[PDB]
């Protein structure tokens, strides 16, 4: 995977917008994920009992997790591919502690793209979506590499 500097700038430009409302984007993304793929909700004992979108929107645990996810992802994206230091811990944790399959990472990537488009349609066009897709694909491929290294067939 390789993005042009221009593509990385499209990614960082839209992320600056995500940063103006991290919690809101986080909620939208996780709600999208849980509604699109209900099985992923089973991984959170703290709010796996959430059912309606109203319950999800009112959940402090869901909101907090969305902030954790986007804060971590933002740190990785800003490295423009040179994210070994930030990605290693995330990978090991997801493989040995959380046991998150690669397919789940694919699902959340879909949700991220969808929400960014929904909230920033005037700027998150085909070029930016393509760039973010490549960025998240690189992210997933590098996580998969760490997984395989530790024997976790996620
Ligand atoms: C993508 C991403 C970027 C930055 C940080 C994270 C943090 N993930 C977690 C942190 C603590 C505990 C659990 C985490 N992830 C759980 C999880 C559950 C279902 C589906 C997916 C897909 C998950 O990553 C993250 O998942
Ligand atoms: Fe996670």
């Amino acid at each position: 995977m390789v993005l042009s500097e221009g593509e990385w700038q499209l990614v960082l430009h839209v992320w600056a917008k995500v940063e103006a409302d991290v919690a809101g984007h986080g909620q939208d993304i996780l709600i999208r994920l849980f509604k699109s793929h209900p099985e992923t909700l089973e991984k959170f004992d703290r709010f796996k009992h959430l059912k309606t979108e109203a319950e999800m929107k009112a959940s402090e645990d869901l909101k907090k997790h969305g902030v954790t996810v986007l804060t971590g992802l933002g740190a990785i994206l800003k490295k423009k591919g040179h994210h070994e230091a930030e990605l290693k811990p995330l990978a090991q944790s997801h493989a040995t502690k959380h046991k998150i399959p690669i397919k789940y990472l694919e699902f959340i990537s879909e949700a991220i793209i969808h929400v960014l488009h929904s909230r920033h349609p005037g700027d998150f066009g085909a070029d930016a979506q393509g760039a973010m897709n490549k960025a998240l694909e690189l992210f997933r491929k590098d996580i998969a590499a760490k997984y395989k290294e530790l024997g976790y067939q996620g």
